[PDB]
């Protein structure tokens, strides 16, 4: 049980939800599980150019902490952290 925040231009994806909740030990597995609920969402945070890689201009936080000092998608997740998305500026 995590949940995620997604920002308004994500919410086609997820039927307009503002929030909804999703699961995996690491950000890529919370990724490819959100996707697994709501089609087409993961490319959209993905660096179309290098695999693995996310997006240049999508951030993503767990809890508080930026991904990209974390690891990434290898970025560890605990029961009960919180996930946010949102367009970088």
């Amino acid at each position: 049980n995590v949940t995620v925040s997604i920002p308004t231009i994500l919410r086609p994806h997820t039927g307009g939800q503002k929030s909804v909740s999703a699961s995996g030990d690491t950000l890529g597995a919370v990724i490819s599980d959100l996707e697994a609920n709501y089609s087409g969402i993961s490319e959209r945070l993905m660096d179309p150019s290098s695999p693995g890689k996310l997006h240049r201009f999508v951030n993503i936080y767990v809890n508080d902490e930026d991904v990209r000092f974390s690891g990434g998608l290898a970025t560890a997740i605990a029961d009960g952290d919180s996930v946010t998305i949102l367009p970088a500026v």
